């Protein structure tokens, strides 16, 4: 093993990580099914708690700009089995419609969860007028506690790439759209909030919009997706575990905005591989460690949460499956449970030395709103074990929950605290171990390609 | 969809399946970690009573031949951390060591089962003496009752291939072998019982086997893999799905043995793909369908049970795992879990017609021990869809249990009635369905690659 060193430090205050961090991020034509974000969907609804008390369920993307809210409409017989995985941006999604009987279905999925809403409303090919009557339907039945934002398109800078809009359509055109689409629902909705631009960090989009529209916004919202341009190495495992320096940068330029404008950001649609993600990369147990890593890298930063995109049985979906044939987790899904079971708290210093080679070895401390010391590591090298001798906290007792599969490619035999989540999001640890060591000294192994999670009395 | 009729007769009895037809085989190379087997393993004793709650353990496999009995052995470090998955036949395996303490943690890992025995001795490379101390010590400790038989050896008719013995060794020498070891092993424990001779069925090995030794042995043990000689073209989910001229003729062979000589038949050894299996095809839902229907078809054949091989986290393994990461249900365990739901009873008439279109569509229906029929359907074509009109059931309500995944080589996402397994082989129906049609006449629908059981009131 690589011998390291951690240095936890109580007086190294960074952020406090907010209850409603977690999320998740769907396509808005799963809507169109009544059945799926449903009080009676026990399933899914039983997944989301495991994955925290609050958070937060965001609907939208590419699918946003091809659903059509309609006050008369009913669901037919193939709604009622539509099962919307993320879009896969090769084309034109297919038309869908929202019914009344969706959302107020929604509304009862949100009470069974206790999770808020940011909902899409259709900007790329809608009018204003539906836009104020959807979202008038919405804060009716969903209200304003529950109902944390409305966002008016999903990456408007890309509508052009995907024939939305022309070539010409800029900043300047969409400001435009986003300014008559906000009138026309705030003369229905006073209190309609909102949030934007639903993109990536960007000089000619996100910069200028947070300028412009700072006193009608809630707070920023943008994406990141690990996998850069098409033009890239494609995404490996390899390149997934190791630093992304977009990610750094564009992390800095939402800072940069906060400090300009007051305003905090939201990740509000985030994965490891754009598209629907990559077989043997985004459905592998390398995703529970980017996502679990990642989840604390943008809390860290002084981010307010996160929203990992997913449906249907897509490559990158946290949770798979449907209503009629049941759900389970995926990969990904334990790397947020591992998030999950941390809790919430003030983020410490913790500096790790003498680890040049396993340099893609992260950890996170945490003085747990219990009181409690955590420490969250995650050892993304993949040939390398470590051995971890922790300085710093004083306590009489650590125990470790592992986060483990037998080989980082792997599609399943994922585990966490020796025990696979089972039905309806049940979970519970089943092998825990003491950390060794004492008070000021503690000795922790991990194999490679692992992560874990200490929690100090 | 397919349009085909499925005809029940109550009349047309076939044979009645044993409660203790299911079970596992494992490598007895994992005897050298007394954890594995053991009674502090409560979450492998968990997925083997879901399984059933009479079935059979079955160790032994090509690693029998390497593993030795040593009265005064004690397990060590590395011992207690092995997990051995199944043999890839490639070379030599490593040689291991069995402890007084491995077998007492077997015993107490059969109490909290329910399950029996069949216990491998090191007839390739062991003596005659050491058999006969290690039956002596297994028969101490784990008693008649639970132990339902000893093998002299695994594929015997394969020790040349692999190194174990010189190419001229033939069944006459395997009989003096044989011999040898079953006269000094019934020296120290007069009421050994025996089976064999633990390989494929064939007229140079299997036939002589139990014309001489009939009087010896309670059974006749024999090996089946899906895929054939190495020559062949390689496995295919489409070909695992088709009949299997050679096991047909195995079975058939099978058959007139106990006809000549009384001995009753079980598959003490069995999977898809040998060598440990073949990714992409043993790991899939298809391994379920197979496996599903597998049962099924041996025991209408007249079969005592069956035991598939696994361990480890071998591609064809029903359960992967450790004791310190977890256990997890593989895709194949749900085709076995079927048949747990079903139960045992007596096989009746079901003759599929209008099928020449949906020819891998196969149906197996049973009495119940509790009086009520149940069917079992496995519609194992790939490309089409079956509407299935049932008669010759009388019946005022019929449900459906679903085996599901989105495709065919899916490695997870795999559901039955409409939940996955969870934790510890936990597992519970939450969407049952109820068969459209009254008595005489109902009609059931299947997707293309999917299962389901039919219970009728
Ligand atoms: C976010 C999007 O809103 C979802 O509908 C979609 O399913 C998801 C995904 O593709 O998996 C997300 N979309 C993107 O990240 C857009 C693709 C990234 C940029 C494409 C390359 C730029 N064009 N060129 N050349
Ligand atoms: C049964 C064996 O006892 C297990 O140890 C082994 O793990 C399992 C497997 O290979 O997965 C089973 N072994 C076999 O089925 C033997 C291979 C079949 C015959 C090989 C080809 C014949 N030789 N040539 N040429």
């Amino acid at each position: 093993p690589v011998r390291v060193g951690l240095s936890v430090d109580a007086s190294a205050l960074g952020h406090t990580i907010p209850p409603d961090y977690t999320g998740l991020s769907y396509e808005q034509a799963q809507m169109a099914n009544p059945n799926y974000f449903s009080g009676a969907n026990t399933q899914l609804a039983g997944f989301l708690r495991t994955l925290g008390r609050q958070g937060v369920l965001r609907i939208g993307g590419n699918t946003s700009e091809y659903t059509f809210w309609n006050r008369h409409a009913k669901p037919t017989a193939a709604d009622e089995h539509l099962a919307a995985g993320p879009d896969k941006g090769h084309h034109a999604a297919a038309r869908e419609v929202i019914t009344p009987e969706a959302v107020n279905n929604l509304s009862e999925f949100l009470d069974k969860t206790g999770w808020k809403l940011i909902y899409g409303l259709n900007l790329g090919k809608g009018t204003p007028e539906n836009a104020a009557d959807e979202a008038a339907y919405v804060m009716e039945t969903i209200g304003a506690d529950r109902l944390l934002a409305f966002q008016l398109g999903n990456e408007p800078d890309l509508f052009y790439r995907n024939g939305i809009r022309p070539a010409s359509y800029d900043f300047a055109a969409y400001a435009g759209d986003w300014q008559r689409f906000f009138t026309a629902i705030r003369k229905r909705v006073p209190n309609a909030p909102f949030a934007g631009p639903d993109t990536a960090y960007n000089t000619k989009w996100l910069v200028p919009f947070a300028d412009k529209f700072k006193h009608d916004v809630k707070f920023i919202s943008s994406h990141y997706y690990a996998e850069g341009p098409p033009t890239d190495p494609s995404m490996t495992i390899e390149r997934l575990m190791k630093p992304n320096p977009r990610l750094l940068g564009e992390t800095a330029g939402l800072k940069q905005v906060e400090a300009d404008t007051g305003l905090p950001f939201r990740l509000t649609e985030t994965n490891s591989c754009y598209q629907g993600g990559k077989q043997g990369v985004s459905d592998t147990f390398a995703a529970a460690l980017w996502a679990g890593d990642l989840m604390y890298q943008q809390a860290a930063a002084g981010s307010t949460g996160i929203n990992f995109h997913g449906g249907g049985y897509g490559w990158y979906t946290p949770v798979a499956g449907t209503p009629e044939d049941g759900f389970i987790a995926r990969p990904e899904y334990y790397g947020m449970l591992l998030f999950a079971q941390a809790g919430a708290g003030q983020l410490l210093g913790a500096k790790l030395t003498d680890n040049s080679a396993a340099p893609l070895l992260t950890a996170y401390a945490l003085r747990g709103t219990d009181g409690r010391t955590r420490i969250a590591l995650f050892n993304k090298n993949l040939d390398a074990d470590v051995e971890v001798a922790i300085s710093g906290v004083a306590s009489p007792s650590g125990t470790v929950l592992r986060l483990e599969a037998p080989r980082a490619d792997d599609t399943t035999d994922v585990t966490f605290g020796g025990a696979p989540v089972g039905a309806s999001g049940s979970w519970s640890p089943l092998v825990q171990e003491y950390v060794p060591g004492h008070s000021g000294q503690f000795v922790l192994h991990m194999r490679k390609a692992s992560g874990a999670l200490l929690e100090f009395a």
